């Protein structure tokens, strides 16, 4: 299963970026298939909303679907990387902006 | 007024940017450049609706910048209180992904 196979990727990537404050496994309609987050997250909730905004035309664009997003908030980033079925998405604190490249980096290569 | 010739400079210094668009954050334009004819006022709805996505459940507070990637290259887009800013990549500019966002950021204080 595709949370069996991933699941073991995922915990290295929360251990090797110490900073990185959780990793969530949706379908791309936003079920959340596992999660680790460092706090009491609603995964649900925040992966329904990653849904809608990955959903987002901006057809006068003409670049296409979009595939990965990277928000800058008040207080951290959101990393969003999907491929046709799955999507990750990862959490970084305020101070995470230079851990922000290598996160997307190793998301986009698990899910090739 | 001040921020047109930084929209020129940054397209002068960045040649793979296909376009700058400076809206308010409502969506209405500004000042629109880009190498190509785009319908400058619907894309930048588009990111102003983006922009109001709730997401209050990440308990990070408000959504200030977003780096978009496509299947055709890049979106970054960075608002403040009163404007939002947009610049377009195609894909041969990852590389300036960074550097984008960093003269996006300066200029809108």
């Amino acid at each position: 299963s595709s949370k069996e196979e991933l699941a073991p990727k995922l915990e290295s990537i929360m251990s090797e970026i110490s900073v990185c404050e959780g990793l969530v496994l949706a379908k791309n309609n936003g079920d959340v298939l596992i999660g680790q987050t460092l706090t009491e997250m609603d995964h649900n909730s925040i992966a329904k909303s990653v849904s809608k905004m990955f959903k987002t035309k901006i057809d006068a664009l003409n670049k296409g679907n979009l595939l990965e997003m990277t928000l800058g908030m008040d207080e951290g980033f959101l990393i969003a990387v999907k491929n046709n079925d799955l999507m990750v998405l990862g959490f970084l604190g305020p101070d995470g902006r230079s851990s922000v490249g290598l996160l997307l980096r190793q998301l986009k290569n698990i899910m090739k």
